[PDB]
């Protein structure tokens, strides 16, 4: 047996799997359990460490997808299947995953661990996208992903209840992480320098390690694609997570522990049946099970802990991409479609405005309305479906971004931004909805350096620079290649000159002002005039 | 007579006049001044509607100026040309309704389109009498017959009493309008033709020209409109009857004073004590605000300018409007600290907020906030260059750019043919330091054609330029269209549209055609801001 293949961490030994990646062999270690399997009684449950087992653990394959939703809009299409779960549901799904190169680094190596996306509702560490074998080989890195509960399973909550606590799937999350703390030596990781770095929930969640002092001793550098622990859809509170629980209970047929001992009686997928029918109001990029403020994971809201904290210690990198908001237009928003051109008229505008800022009142709405309109073509159909996109993209992530690299840097931290432009040769999703949410990841991850993708040899060359962007960030806190001394550098962003580079096939350019004045719209407005209509 | 010139000698219904031969730089002028076209509404007539003036006997001299209405002398900058040039130039005195009127020398053989010019001075100054106004050029380059006159301003012409019948209120609009009446009867004396009337004005006198569109019994006295920085809708152009009642009531206290009786007791008081207590009746501290001002009677406004603007029919209308550069820029010094014209006036961002309070005085806490926000460069929030002239334009749209695009509008949709301008050239002899920019009322000495007089020291390129400017007026004047019809060589105005939105720079170089009159932030001053404080 190959002795590359062959690590014992505390829990035993582990038998990995070698890998082809097209400049070379990997070393991959898949579907590692972290934890007790969270069944049974222990559905709602904080996980517990893993039990030691004895011989050798077979760890050459992913292993099961968390329970959760699976999307059906548009069945057979890759755009969205894309996302779907590759492999079998279950509630046994606490495993972790470890890329290495082949054979092991010879010195203590920069880990990156990736926590992936899916609202809080979905999303697995199997998927296509993920996989670490490129970002292995090519920069020597070692990458670590997990799966993590999401929906019910992950983050219903009856706050203050023993049984349902609320953030499992978060405190899912920081059990791998501390695992990485114990084990990663290894495989030849170094655990003095753990990069997080995620997408959409994902950035949220890494968001709320950096708010959440338990998890601070384990990462050193994180980074943010596309997603805030701050915002409108990230955290629910105490009494919203409360109601919508016994909500889902009373749908279902069913005193805390008594709600709970019920709950855990149902089938997996009679709890996912009725989950999309709790939420308040009808919206898109409105998640029915996400995090709560607790008061113990998360000491206050998101807002209050970003105001008022010290940064001084922390790098964080976070970006957008160019069009936000465009695919969630196609899941409630009438009038749009991935299979025309979606364009609406101005009655629709504002309708798809009320499901876009589902929280806004009638002045509110209409406030937003009059900032998006174009009144040079305030009737353009083509105006019109570009700005309901953007309504949604700024309102969800690019303002609540721009809000927390501003208080983050203000605060002492040191944050680099960046705006990611490419869209895909690849993509399937049409073409008014550019540079769709997530679409920056299999980029990142250096998915076009393989061939039978089809990617284009200038993409093959952009993901090589954004895979050192990442991994120089990882190893030191400043994404700038210490070789390269062209000029232009990627700059700070600071509260001053708010700097940030577009990433596209073009070499870097900085821009100033990251939606500065529609932002200032939301993060400054809006609060005020919701806090008083 | 006998042994004087036979060409300045008219008979009109009151009576015989002599005019006055003018030297114009290519010619001369005749000129009529001082022609009364009304009552002195003195003594018992103190707030009172005009009656037409009864004739008199042997030859009225009418070569000079008359009295200046009654109104309040800017002392912000004793000796300073800025200020003093807007400045009475003629006696102070209620005994002040007289017009005036210009011809060619000699007079024109074929009827003659008319202008009549309505001055501004925020409903509470101005005189026909000024520099300025000078018809002489637009008579002598352009043939016009051009008409002037002056009406009461301040407490004189609009305080009120709304329902009495000692205080009506506009009666100063009425003076106005008994003025347009005198041009139809008479103005065919002069050569001029009754029959193609076009009113044009500056700011409160381009809110004037807008009234009278609104207002049914000006509608037969004019056919064509043009409306410089100001318009009938807006917020300073009028006011409530409660609010007018209340401003009245007020003063008559501050100077010692049923409705009857209390007009009655007004009527005792000089006219400089209500001068003197003019400013002191302001609900709130501001700016671009003015205590005394068209009222909404139900009679010559049947209703406020925003509802008549927008319920109504303009298919007959045919009318020009447009802005200056920097329509706010010295409103600031009369009342926002930090302002001055002695220095660069970079503000703090305090004194940013502070200023939108006193320009902006309606505004609650929230819709301030919005206008800060607004006006707000968030890639340079502290700037203190920027701050200046975002409270400049602050106190520009909310005013005056604005309530055009508002009205431009509104006219367009409704069946009127509108020309829209923006007008961006700085005299090489303003005064006024440069961070004013292009200041409100600094177009008009271009429209009138004084750089055409060369003891003015006006540069040669701004006589060429002044010249198509009094082309486009009197083209409108005469055909409803500033076009010239025998010239394809110079670069077309296209009307104003809503599917559009067309309107021109008016500069030292060719016309050039934009799009959109502030679409983005008139959109928040004129959509926005009303939903907000309705709530
Ligand atoms: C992060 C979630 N994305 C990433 C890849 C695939 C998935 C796309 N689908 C969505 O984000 C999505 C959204 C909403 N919504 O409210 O926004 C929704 N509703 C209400 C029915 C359903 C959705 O998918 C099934
Ligand atoms: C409106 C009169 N203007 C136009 C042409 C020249 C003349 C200049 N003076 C003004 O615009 C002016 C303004 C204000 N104000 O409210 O903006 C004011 N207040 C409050 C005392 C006094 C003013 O002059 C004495
Ligand atoms: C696109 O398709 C959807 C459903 O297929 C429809 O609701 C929408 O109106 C269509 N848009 C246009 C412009 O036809
Ligand atoms: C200009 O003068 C005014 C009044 O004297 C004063 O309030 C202001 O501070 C001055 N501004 C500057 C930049 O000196
Ligand atoms: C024009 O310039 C001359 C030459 O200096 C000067 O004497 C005269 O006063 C100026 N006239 C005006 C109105 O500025
Ligand atoms: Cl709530």
């Amino acid at each position: 047996e190959d002795p590359q293949l062959l690590v014992r961490v505390r829990g035993g030994q582990l038998r990995g799997i070698r890998l082809k990646a097209p400049g070379g062999p990997v070393s991959a270690f898949l579907g590692i359990p972290f934890a007790e399997p969270p069944v049974g009684s222990r559905r709602f449950m904080p996980p517990e460490p893993k039990r030691p087992w004895s011989g050798v653990l077979d760890a050459t394959t992913f292993q099961n997808v968390c329970y959760q939703y699976v999307d059906t809009l548009y069945p057979g299409f890759e755009g969205t299947e894309m996302w779907n779960p590759n492999r079998e549901l279950s509630e046994d799904c606490l495993y972790l995953n470890v890329w290495t190169p082949y054979p092991r680094p010879a010195s203590p190596t920069p880990v990156l661990i990736w926590i992936y996306g899916g609202g809080f509702y979905s999303g697995a560490a199997s998927l296509d996208v993920y996989d670490g074998r490129f970002l292995a080989q090519v920069e020597g890195a070692v990458l670590v992903s997990m799966n993590y509960r999401v929906g019910t399973f992950g983050f219903l909550a009856l706050p203050g209840s023993r049984e349902a606590p609320g953030n499992v799937g978060l405190l899912d999350q920081r059990l791998a992480l501390q695992w990485v703390q114990e084990n990663i030596a290894a495989f030849g990781g170094d655990p003095m320098s753990v990069t997080l770095f995620g997408e959409s929930a994902g950035a949220a969640s890494v968001g709320m390690h950096i708010l959440s002092l338990p998890s601070r001793s384990l990462f050193h550098r994180a980074v943010l694609q596309s997603g805030t622990p701050n915002g409108p859809w990230a955290t629910v509170s105490a009494g919203e997570a409360r109601r919508r629980a016994t909500l889902l209970a009373r749908l279902v047929g069913c005193n805390d522990t008594e709600l709970i001992a019920c709950l855990r009686t149902r089938p997996a997928q009679d709890l996912v049946d009725h989950e999309w029918h709790v939420l308040p109001q009808e919206s898109i990029f409105r998640f029915s099970f996400v995090p709560v403020v607790d008061g113990d994971f998360l000491s206050d809201t998101p807002e209050a802990l970003i105001n008022t904290g010290d940064f001084q210690d922390l790098q964080v990198l976070v970006g957008v991409v160019k069009d936000e908001g465009s695919y969630f237009l196609v899941y409630g928003v009438p009038g749009f479609s991935k299979d025309n051109e979606s364009l609406i008229s101005r009655a629709q505008f504002l309708a798809g405005v009320r499901i876009g800022v589902p929280q806004a009142s009638d002045l509110a709405a209409e406030a937003v309305v009059l900032h998006y309109t174009d009144w040079l073509h305030p009737e353009d159909p083509t105006h019109l479906r570009d700005a309901m996109s953007a309504v949604v993209g700024d309102h969800n992530v690019v303002c609540p971004v721009a809000q927390l690299a501003g208080r983050l840097a203000a605060q002492g931290a040191r944050v680099y931004a960046y705006i990611f432009e490419h869209r895909a040769s690849t993509l399937t999703w049409p073409l008014w909805m550019g540079v769709p949410h997530g679409y920056e990841i299999e980029f990142i991850f250096g998915l076009p350096l393989d061939p039978s993708l089809n990617y284009t040899t200038e993409e093959r060359i952009f993901a090589q620079r954004l895979m050192k962007y990442w991994t120089n960030f990882a190893r030191t806190g400043d994404p700038n290649d210490p070789r390269d001394s062209k000029s232009p550098q990627w700059p700070p962003y600071t509260t001053a000159a708010q700097q940030y580079v577009s990433l596209n096939l073009k070499p870097l350019e900085v821009r100033r002002g990251l939606r500065a004045q529609t932002c200032a719209f939301w993060n400054r407005f809006l609060p005020k005039l919701l806090s008083a209509t």
